Parts: C-alpha cells; sequence; structure tokens
C-alpha cells in the first residue's frame, strides 16, 4: 500500500524509510500503519 502521506493524497508511494521520497520532496510527517 502507500505510505500515510501517499493515503491521504494518493500518489503511490515505495515504502522506505523514515520518510518516503514524497514526503521529503514536499516535507511533510511520513507515518506508516
Ligand atoms: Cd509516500
Ligand atoms: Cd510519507
Amino acid at each position: 500500500q502507500a505510505c500515510d502521506a501517499c493515503r491521504k493524497k494518493k500518489w503511490k508511494c515505495s515504502k522506505t524509510v523514515p520518510t518516503c521520497t514524497n514526503c521529503l520532496k514536499y516535507n511533510l510527517d511520513c507515518v506508516y500503519s
């Protein structure tokens, strides 16, 4: 599945920590669940 960030915006995620490339880009709280 996508990370919490790509889950609210739906931008698909690569599933990598700490922050997915999408969170380190827009600088957001990357969380998982
Ligand atoms: Cd993501
Ligand atoms: Cd994220």
